[PDB]
């Protein structure tokens, strides 16, 4: 029959963000990461499959796994793999079994922590012996990069350095990235070192060209004004020449055909247009396509060796289900599966593939493609344990608002649930992130989705309207990345915001005529993209009794100084310019008088954003509650999506309290953090009279 | 031998005494020079024993940081809290001058500004301390310290007001817990109280604790506790006590004023006419004697704008002759002798004893040879009285081989009212080489706001800014703690240019904290400055209210988004960045977002502007709003050099610290807009 969801499977379930296959398809290696209670943070444990027989076998568990690819000539495998002394690149043989390659002996801090580089954006704390890697095709060269932290005293520092540490919440330190090279012979010698003001040479992951006597790969310099930048290395007179170019490289660029040149999807629509644009611009339609291409969510994209063949993956319009694609000289073909198609991998003449099977209603299942006859056959299981789960009702649903606007998603129905029955609401929303696949914590973050329907609520997954449906949005994204105009910012927050706010609206009321929801206990959630819709929806809207807005700030003016180039498109200018008016109509902040509803941030970055929009609800009358989670320790902190089981769980929990207490009235004594259910008992009688029901 | 010029390490490396005490009997007193090192980078006190008779000094040893000097009461010997760089803890100095530790913490919590330290405040740089104050009985028996304890609870969730208290967190920090101990005269400690954080008198506070009967009494945010029941009482329902046991006060404003003691319930009493303001932290303080019929107040004039000594007692009110400033003087008990610091403008600093029964002086010689070297700078005191009426009092400093008829360029340096008779106060004026800039030719004019005590006016409004509302109105707040000190400093200008002394051409303004926002006024409501330097600034400006709200809610009467907004955009100089047509340097230790708005803001409005963030001795360390490093205070005084030269006078050197600005301040100048040519 089934077991329900403990709030531990939410926590448990696992990503597959590596995956590779032999380049004879005989064996197959991946990595499960998986959160772990004992470490209080998740590690990645590492797999290998014969993909012949099906049959898998655990060999070790790390604390993180990048960059797992097989090494040519040989039919080992190689990755960045951290055993807890910084990551470092290891070599995998065919029996299963990891030894070091390529050790740094002084690896640096990266990540928000006290004396640490701030590298990905916030990502992990952690050290970094190697950052990049990749091989010859032949196997003999290696190429590899490294942090090296820059040793040199405390200096003075001027214009347009002292703007940089505006926001700076913690200690810094400076590095540079040293690339180095590696013969056949063992013998490495460093090619150049770079700048950290160079923001492909922190990232890592980036292409690289092995073509002739030269390596060339690409930077960035403090100039591109605008351009494209590349460094070739000579193997031979072991020299450097820079590549400046105004149009990017295709030889060095993602999404190429068989043609040779780049891959798009143009128009707009019930469908695309799959065209291969030349380099000399000359466009080669492959026909009408029912997907859009090119998504990190997606399988990526490979060539084969004779470059005839390519495999990109598909998320089809509407659907919302991740797929792959075919493509030769006659045209693209898609092929079918029962659910989606996630993180994948290759053989080296792209004809059999590996793949995670994911679903809505489904857990993560390893599969093989036999990409000439479009057959799969099913492997064994990833995570047994959520197999055990009887499975929730998940319905895939699309809404039209009264702007004429749809907006894709799922609904999730509770357990035991029988038709013609009432339930409270929960509306869960970041992005386009919800789709085909199973429990992405991209999408429902710290809200335990899953949970709320077996507690009796109605769960409603639902994106933004999707740009690509129309060139009135989609104009205006464009020129929220621009920074400019047009269209005007009046519009900007029209079509980006507040026409989210009717989507949802009109989501809840087509529902709550079905007789599925009552629309009196109503609620909204998201974190990111979601922390803004949920601050515009409860700010221009009354239909929603609570909401919980995670990690936010962003539409506020206080990060209006590091951000200005992203704000300008939607206000126009700055908040003491005279587009005051505009930042006084629209930003959540200064409109908290429009608000009634309980709104709860739960904030890992304790930004002056995520501040000024509770000390403007709290002196509003509104109740409201900011909770701000730390890290590991003082010294560290905690990411966008948290990596702390600790406040991973306790996140959970307390959504589970504040929706459960405004929405049903409803009060737990085992809740996270006792005493605060007196606090909101006095935030609910110090409301004030101007959210009063309706008579 | 006339005597030879200044140089920026005289100007660095001029000493300061903020420790001396004397003995019960007279013969010995003890304090503690603090000079700035080269080899180490950072300042160090260096303890000296002195006979008073005589005049004798030994060097008894050098230390980081020594505090809270005074005598024990039991016996000859001296304590004082010490840091030899393992951390500040309880010593005890022999009669023979050897230190000996009493009380020492063995796990000291790191305070300042520094990764997982406490935010203290006054100011710290980044230390460790293992016991925080202490005092001793009456008898010198019983010992009561107070040290500090770190709390070793993990990482907690915060919540509403506990998170926007994180607002303007700029690195980790710890949070600590205060312990209070007694120790017994048979040499056992006890711990008495823990007290949270949030008590500012046992984080910051200070020495004031009272011993009754069997009842030590010291205040939390009054508490009694009884060393034999070992319980604690919170008691039932003090400081500048006059002979009578009341308050002492200064009442009445102008050029004259009337010393007042009030009695418990407030009785009055006059001591007649008197010369001289209150004492300030700077002045030599107040001591009452055990006797209780004896009290010594620090004095400052009006006129003179000179620290001194008052004596009282129920005879009446004496004001004791001296031809300089005493700053810091140590006392008997009984209030009889006393050894001070004597210095002023162009004055190096020596030591002085005083009989307080003869009034009077004698000289026990100077501090640092090395400052008796410099040939004197003529100072010239001097009081401007503005268009408004107001007055402000200051120095004007002539430069080197200054004959008559002769004019010159001008700096303006201005903080408070800290412009007085002392020798080269680091307070007043920070990293601007003032003497230096004499001796290349500059006329410097270190100029204070007006006397707040000389009108209603102004008091009311500084009353108001402190208040945190009104009344008087916001223009009328801004008008009078600002605007009308730039009418104070364009009629000073004028005054000194008509006379032949200043070329109106080339002048400028430096200041840091209250004198950057004097700078950053003036720069954008006159334009009779040509370059202009703000150290460490940031208040008017709009990024700083989500902190500072209840200081500035006076100024502009609420926050920049609300109805005020109008009011902001009148005053506040980052919105104001294109009425600025000067060169306005910034040198800031705190990189804070009020700071980065001004220069982005000028930056904009296409203004000459740059600004230098000086770091800590690492990167896990800042610099303090006073800069205690060697290096960073030594360029600065550097830079502005370099940056009024250019400016002003439009010369170049490459003993400029960084060669890479000449360059970059040719392309500033050329890129000024229209307006300002
Ligand atoms: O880069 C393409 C990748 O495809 C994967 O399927 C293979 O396992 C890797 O060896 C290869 O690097
Ligand atoms: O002002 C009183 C003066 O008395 C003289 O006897 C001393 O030599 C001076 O040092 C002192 O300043």
């Amino acid at each position: 029959k089934g077991r329900p969801w403990t709030l531990e499977d939410i926590l448990t379930v696992p990503e597959v963000n590596e995956i590779a296959l032999s380049d004879n398809g005989r064996l197959a290696i991946y990595a499960a990461e998986i959160a772990d209670l004992d470490a209080g943070k998740p590690r990645s444990h590492i797999r290998i499959v014969d993909v012949e027989t099906g049959r898998t076998k655990e060999l070790l568990t790390v604390d993180t796994i990048k960059s797992l690819r097989s090494v040519p000539g040989t039919q080992d495998w190689s990755a960045l793999v951290d055993l807890g002394e910084g990551q470092q690149l290891y070599r995998i043989d065919t029996e299963g079994k990891l030894l070091p390659l390529i050790v740094n002996p002084n690896p640096v801090p990266v990540g928000k922590a006290d004396m640490s580089f701030p590298l990905g954006g916030g990502i992990r704390p952690s050290h970094i012996g190697i950052l990049d890697y990749d091989w010859s095709p032949d196997g003999k060269w290696l190429w590899y990069s490294q942090l090296r932290a820059k040793s040199d005293g405390p200096r003075v520092r001027f214009d347009e350095e002292v703007t940089a540490l505006l926001g700076r919440r913690r200690s810094t330190i400076d590095v540079e990235v040293d690339f180095f090279l590696r013969n056949p012979e063992g013998d490495t010698t460093r090619i150049m070192a770079r700048p950290s003001t160079d923001r492909v040479a922190t990232r890592g992951g980036g292409r690289v060209l092995w073509r002739g006597n030269e390596v060339q790969f690409r930077i960035e310099t403090s100039d591109g004004g605008g351009a494209f930048e590349f460094v070739a290395w000579n193997r031979v007179n072991r020299t450097v020449r820079t590549l400046a170019k105004q149009r990017d490289l295709l030889s060095m660029s993602i999404l190429v055909g068989p043609r040779g040149g780049q891959l798009s999807t143009s128009g707009l629509g019930s469908d695309r247009e799959l065209i291969e644009t030349s380099a000399e611009g000359r466009p080669h339609s492959y026909g009408r396509v029912a997907f859009d291409i090119g998504d990190s969510r997606s399988a990526g994209w490979k060539r084969s060796r004779d470059g005839k063949r390519v495999v990109i993956g598909t998320r089809g319009l509407g659907d919302a289900r991740y797929g792959l694609a075919l493509i030769d000289k006659t045209g693209v073909r898609e092929l079918r599966a029962d659910a989606s198609l996630t993180r994948c991998g290759f053989d080296g003449m792209l004809r059999s593939a590996i793949c995670v099977e994911e679903g809505m209603s489904r857990p993560p299942r390893l599969v093989r493609v036999d990409l000439g006859t479009d057959k799969i056959t099913d492997l064994g299981p990833i995570s047994p344990r959520h197999e055990e789960i009887e499975p929730l009702q998940t319905i895939a649903r699309t809404f039209v608002s009264r702007d004429g606007y749809w907006s894709s998603g799922y609904v999730l129905l509770p357990r035991g649930h029988r038709a013609a029955d009432r339930h409270p609401a929960v509306v869960v929303t970041h992005g386009t992130d919800a789709d085909d696949r199973f429990a992405e914590p991209a999408n429902q973050w710290n809200y335990p989705v899953q949970l709320l329907a077996e507690r009796g609520y109605v769960v409603l997954l639902l994106n933004d309207p999707s740009p690509g449906q129309s060139k009135d949005l989609m104009d205006a994204m464009h020129a929220w990345l621009r920074g400019k105009g047009p269209p005007d910012p009046e519009t900007v927050q029209q079509k980006l915001w507040l026409t989210g706010v009717h989507s949802f609206e009109d989501a809840v009321t087509e529902l709550a005529a079905e007789g599925l929801i009552d629309p009196a206990r109503v609620g909204i959630a998201g974190y990111s993209r979601g922390s803004q819709m949920v601050n515009v929806t409860v700010t221009n809207s009354k239909m929603f009794r609570a909401a919980s807005s995670g990690d936010g700030g962003f539409l506020e003016p206080a990060g209006y100084a590091t951000g200005r180039s992203s704000y300008d498109a939607v206000y126009g200018g700055a908040p003491l310019s005279d587009n005051i008016e505009r930042w006084r109509r629209f930003a959540p902040s200064l409109n908290a008088d429009k608000v009634c509803a309980a709104v709860l941030q739960q904030v890992a970055s304790a930004s002056p954003s995520q501040i000024e929009l509770f000390e403007a609800l709290r002196a509003a009358g509104v109740a409201t509650q900011i909770s701000y989670y730390p890290g590991a320790t003082a010294a560290s902190d905690e990411t966008h999506v948290f990596y702390l089981t600790t406040n991973r769980l306790r996140a959970m929990r307390e959504n589970i309290a504040w929706f459960d207490y405004w929405l049903l009235d409803k009060r737990d004594a085992d809740a996270p953090f006792p005493d605060h259910v007196v606090k909101w008992d006095r935030l609910k009688k110090n409301l004030p009279d101007r959210c009063a029901a309706a008579p």
